[PDB]
């Protein structure tokens, strides 16, 4: 899909905290996507969401590389490249059912 960026040489396969956005989770709100990051695990809903989970997540962990778990196509999207490429076959697997709202 895309040049994976030396980023990618530093992610692996992850294990998610929650079966979404754990923030989201902690008030029973829903979200519009999810994307974990290939690192910490740690979920978040996208920021075309409004808690924009993470964006901030990411400024304040410093994890630029995540990839879409709500919508599993495989695919990690760098944050300080703004690249999106391929994790077709490092894709994360589902640790439970993703409650899709939207
Ligand atoms: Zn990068
Ligand atoms: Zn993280």
């Amino acid at each position: 899909m895309t040049m994976g960026c030396r980023h990618v040489a530093g992610i692996r396969t992850v294990t998610p905290s929650a079966l979404g956005c754990e923030e989201c989770l902690k008030i029973g709100s829903p979200w519009v996507h999810l994307r974990i990051c290939r690192t910490c695990g740690h979920v978040g809903c996208c920021d075309d969401s409004p808690h924009k989970h993470a964006t901030r997540h990411f400024h304040a962990t410093g994890h630029p590389i995540i990839e879409g778990y709500d919508p599993p196509e495989g695919w990690g999207w760098c944050y300080v490249d703004e690249v999106m490429f391929d994790l077709s076959d490092r894709m994360t697997p589902h640790n439970g059912p993703i409650p899709r709202y939207v």
